[PDB]
């Protein structure tokens, strides 16, 4: 939900 975490 995030380049980093989804």
């Amino acid at each position: 939900g995030s380049p980093l975490f989804d």
